[PDB]
RNA sequence: GGCCCGGGGCGGUUCGAUUCCGCCCUGGGCCACU
């Protein structure tokens, strides 16, 4: 086992085979055909055209140019129109810039309208860019797709490939780039393993520098961080990733993660061996996209844990979950229960004015002087973290999310106990405690 | 939708709040959906 051998068996896991390469040639004719019948001005582009899409995960970009005195109404109009009526099956769903999603001859495909810009200047539709970035890859990383394919195939099995909220790792494009700028998938893990999160790559100026946070400047845009969403967690997995492969090469790295099914019964076991508290927020899943729906699952999550935080229960850490039908919450705290009392810090013995204010509040037991300062006894309004979380949720549904917040207003329940390992967040429980296996 | 920076109004908590928990108005950037 190593590199050279193993990254030579990598190529078979990220190639497409010549069926599949027929498959994309022929379904690219057949939208030709019925592009050209409608007389559209169309270009392809993305991992298709670039040839350097990954085995199994083919989809073709279609790009139709608009003239920039057009509305954006007009775009979406128009542009929806078309994907419609070049599609055997469509959808369309999106967050803001709009597209239709279909399939032709078997393979997926995006239609997507833009407008037909000079210079990548100043974007007036949020793909706008997608041409020139064509424009600046296909002399450049000609000879080099596939090595493409290793690292598209490598952060892939490791869960930090898409750039969309729902993974915040590295888009493909990033993937091209970084391709670009070390000359290989060895190269660029090499490298990798000295990034910081001070890292900034400039391929346009062929340089790496120091600087605010991890930026890799896009080739057509100076002010564009292609890594913009990629997350300081994603950056540091990927950069330690990156020194285990270099330390013991394995193909184990190109291969998705095991499912995992670990009995429900295991869970409990490691609970209890734990003597945490482990309960979830569950509610009504809310239809929107996924683009909108996890950030917001992220600051609800969050503005709960910082509650359990501040309220003592010594949060341990929190994660997430969405089905079809619900969502959940997932939190894990060291303290079931604290007590009913608490002391809360006052005013100096030196000046009377506001220790007289402080002794004036109508108080269970009489406050008392520790160090040169008075000090109050206070009764909680709970104790456990599911009657703090019960209390925070219901009063304060108005912070977690647009959507999810709204959600949660006309419903949610605290599970705890055997009646939570039931729920389909064994999985996610399970990686937020860290069991292995 | 989320994040970042900023105006102007407020409610609650607190001995004490610009500073802690939040709500209305609003201006400007950015990110995801290709
Ligand atoms: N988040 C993004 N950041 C920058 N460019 C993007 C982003 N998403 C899409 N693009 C542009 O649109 C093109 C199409 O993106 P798409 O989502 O189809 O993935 P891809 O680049 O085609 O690669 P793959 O299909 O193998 O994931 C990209 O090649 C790039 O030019
Ligand atoms: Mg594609």
């Amino acid at each position: 086992m190593k590199v050279e051998e193993i990254l030579e068996k990598a190529l078979e896991l990220v190639i497409p085979d010549e069926e599949e390469v027929r498959k994309g040639r022929e379904a690219e004719e057949e939208l030709r055909r019925r592009l050209d019948e409608l007389g559209v001005e169309y270009v392809f582009v993305g991992s298709y055209a670039r040839n350097t899409w990954l085995k199994g995960s083919l989809e073709i970009d279609v790009f139709l140019l608009f003239p920039e005195e057009f509305s954006k109404e007009e775009l979406r109009e128009r542009g929806l129109e078309i994907g419609k009526a070049v599609l055997d099956s469509y959808e369309i769903r999106y967050a803001e810039h709009p597209y239709v999603h279909g399939v032709v001859k078997g393979v997926e495909v995006d239609v997507v309208p833009c407008y037909k810009l000079k210079e990548p200047k100043n974007i007036k539709s949020a793909v706008d860019r997608t041409p020139f970035h064509h424009k600046w890859l296909e002399g450049r990383i000609k000879g080099k797709e596939n090595e493409v394919r290793l690292l598209k195939g490598f952060l892939k099995a490791n869960g930090i490939y898409g750039a969309e909220y729902k993974v915040r790792g590295f888009s493909g494009y990033l993937c091209e780039l970084l391709i670009v700028f070390y000359g290989s998938f060895l190269e660029t893990v090499k490298n990798a393993r000295r990034w910081t999160r001070r890292t900034v790559i400039d391929v346009a100026k062929g340089e790496v520098r120091k600087g605010e946070e991890f930026f890799v400047v896009d080739p057509v845009d100076e002010k564009r961080n292609v890594a913009a969403n990629l997350s300081l967690d994603n950056l540091a997995r990927f950069v330690h990733l990156c020194r285990e492969f270099m330390e013991a090469p394995s193909l184990g790295f190109f291969k998705p993660k095991h499912p995992l099914e670990i009995e429900p019964e295991r869970l409990r076991k490691i609970v209890e061996e734990r003597g945490t508290a482990v309960f979830a927020v569950k509610f009504r899943k809310p239809d929107i996209v996924d683009d909108n729906l996890y950030p917001q699952l992220e600051r609800a999550s969050r503005k709960i844990f910082e509650f359990l935080e501040r309220e003592n229960f010594m949060p341990l850490r929190s994660a997430f979950k969405a089905s079809e039908e619900f969502c959940y919450l997932l939190f894990e705290c060291q303290i079931k229960e604290i007590s009913r009392v608490f002391r809360r810090m006052g005013p100096q013995f030196e000046d009377e004015r506001n220790v007289k204010k402080f002794l004036s509040r109508n108080r269970a037991f009489r406050p008392f002087i520790e160090n040169g300062r008075w000090w109050a006894f206070e009764m909680r309004k709970f104790t456990t973290p599911e009657e703090g979380v019960r209390s925070y949720a219901s009063t304060h549904w108005h912070t977690l999310g647009k959507n999810v917040g709204e959600s949660i207003r006309e419903y949610f329940e605290i599970i705890s106990g055997e009646k939570l390992f039931k729920e389909p967040v064994t999985a996610e429980l399970c990686e937020m405690m860290g069991v292995k296996d």
